[PDB]
């Protein structure tokens, strides 16, 4: 039982986990991220961005587009099902979504959007 995951990004590109798993009873689900490196958000940024497995090569592409200024994501992206904003060291965000966004049988991943990031930065985040 729970509703929440707290998840971290470095200073060598990695998120802390590769796997979020969402119970089905969660209304809501809240993720906390946090950067415990000591890199700049100009040089080692990261968010938590969440959209379906198809979708996350387009949000990627055009949040690098959209600039360091946008947090590098695309303004009122409707592909984007959840996202924190862009942090660098010691800082922190938190944010929750409606897990009805969510329908089985779909693919979801999670990812940073930070230019070159998502390589290395992605995930699986499902509901079961
Ligand atoms: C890598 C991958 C890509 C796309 N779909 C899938 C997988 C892996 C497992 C899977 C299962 C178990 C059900 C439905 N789709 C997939
Ligand atoms: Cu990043």
């Amino acid at each position: 039982a729970q509703c929440s995951v707290d998840i971290q990004g470095n200073d060598q590109m990695q998120f802390n986990t590769n796997a979020i798993t969402v119970d089905k009873s969660c209304k809501q689900f809240t993720v906390n991220l946090s950067h415990p490196g000591n890199l700049p958000k100009n040089v080692m940024g990261h968010n938590w961005v969440l959209s379906t497995a198809a979708d996350m090569q387009g949000v990627v592409t055009d949040g690098m587009a959209s600039g360091l200024d946008k947090d590098y994501l695309k303004p009122d992206d409707s592909r984007v099902i959840a996202q924190t904003k862009l942090i660098g060291s010691g800082e922190k965000d938190s944010v929750t979504f409606d897990v009805s966004k969510l329908k089985e049988g779909e693919h979801y991943m999670f990812f940073c959007t930070f230019p070159g990031h998502s390589a290395l930065m992605k995930g699986t985040l499902t509901l079961k």
